[PDB]
């Protein structure tokens, strides 16, 4: 049995956010990448941690942004969602329910404080998200730009994966619909 | 004097609405979207006997900020929302433990602080490093362009923690900060 701790950035010490930031970027590379950007955007909100030996073994973390969606009604909708970011278990640790761990962890911080949660997914991670019951999201998917508009992602249009928690009273999601994320620099999604 | 933080994901109900109530007791207005843009970031509490008496709140959004050479910057920003202290506990530094604070999530974990507030809480920020934005400032909206918000009695102050590869602020210039209902500021 396995259990991340959450521990807000603000009380990661340099040693751990740097040991973080290194451990993730090592999973995700395979001697497309993670950038600085990909952790700049798992900066700001709650981390899920799970370490051996004083190393880290397994890291998700759930940040603020708003995610924009406007119904049949043709209203208009900014929800406060819990976007998770730099998920990732040490490859020689891997396939024994350290990511299930991190992501249960993730999604009790997303249940507890948020609308809506999303992300966009690997490959090697949607099953993983299915079997725990986000939703696809399955319409075209945007970002809210400062100069143009709303700008279309077509290099997000199947990966993004939504979890409503507490919608407000009576909106239905429309998985079928657009959705648009706000504004941040690298990846929009 | 020493404020506890706590993630709204690990508030329970009754301190939430402790906080709702105690917050729009202090506003004597605060409307539900006021309460709604103070949650999923960290709460400052300080508590007496079951009684809630300061609370504050800083919580992640973005600010935009063009530099001359026109490249855009979205920075990670910690907004203080909510900061209100018990009628009659003030006057005793509450407020300020909780902006003490908050602005220990703000140097912990965001490159930019930012809040909005009136004149006669301007030399207190200005003391406390508070850089204050004599820039016009506007709001990205999602239907609309950029929309510049109208000037009201509260002013926008930031508190340049950490700024991304080494970008100077030039408070003069436009600041716009991301979308959500009620007041964008
Ligand atoms: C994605 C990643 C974190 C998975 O970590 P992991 O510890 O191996 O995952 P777990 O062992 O906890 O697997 C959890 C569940 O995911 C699901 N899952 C994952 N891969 C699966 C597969 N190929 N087939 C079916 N289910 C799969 C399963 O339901 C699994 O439960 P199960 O094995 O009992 O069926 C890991 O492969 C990784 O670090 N990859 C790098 C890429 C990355 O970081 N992606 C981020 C995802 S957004
Ligand atoms: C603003 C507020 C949170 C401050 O709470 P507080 O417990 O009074 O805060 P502190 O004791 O740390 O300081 C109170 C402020 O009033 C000043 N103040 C209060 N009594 C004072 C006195 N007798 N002499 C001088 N200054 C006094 C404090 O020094 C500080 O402002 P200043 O230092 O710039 O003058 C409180 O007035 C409040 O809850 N107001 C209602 C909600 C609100 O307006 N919030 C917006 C915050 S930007
Ligand atoms: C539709 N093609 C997408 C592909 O673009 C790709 O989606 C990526 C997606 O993998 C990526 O997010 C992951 O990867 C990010 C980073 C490591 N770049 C790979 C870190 C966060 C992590 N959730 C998003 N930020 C951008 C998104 N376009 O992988 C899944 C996919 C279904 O094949």
């Amino acid at each position: 049995i396995h259990t991340a701790r959450l521990i807000h950035t603000s009380d990661l010490d340099q040693e751990t956010r740097d040991g973080a930031r290194r451990m993730v970027i090592e999973a995700f590379r395979d001697p497309d990448d993670f950038t600085d950007d990909d952790w700049d955007h798992a900066l700001g909100g709650m981390h899920a941690l799970i370490s051996h030996h004083g190393a880290l073994i397994a890291h998700g973390a759930v940040v603020q942004r708003r995610l924009m969606y406007r119904g049949p009604d043709g209203r208009g909708h900014a929800l406060r969602c819990g976007y998770v970011e730099a998920v990732a278990v040490r490859e020689d640790r891997r396939g024994d329910g350290l990511g299930t761990a991190v992501l249960d962890a993730l999604e009790q911080v997303i249940r507890g404080a948020y609308q809506i949660g999303a992300l966009s997914a690997s490959d090697i991670a949607r099953p993983m998200y299915i079997a725990r019951g986000w939703l696809s999201w399955e319409g075209p998917t945007s970002v809210l730009t400062p100069t143009e508009g709303i700008v279309r992602t077509p290099e997000d249009d199947r990966s993004l994966f939504v979890l409503p928690v507490d919608l407000p009273d009576g909106l239905e999601l429309d998985t079928a619909r657009e959705i648009t994320c706000d504004w941040r620099s690298g990846d929009p999604w």
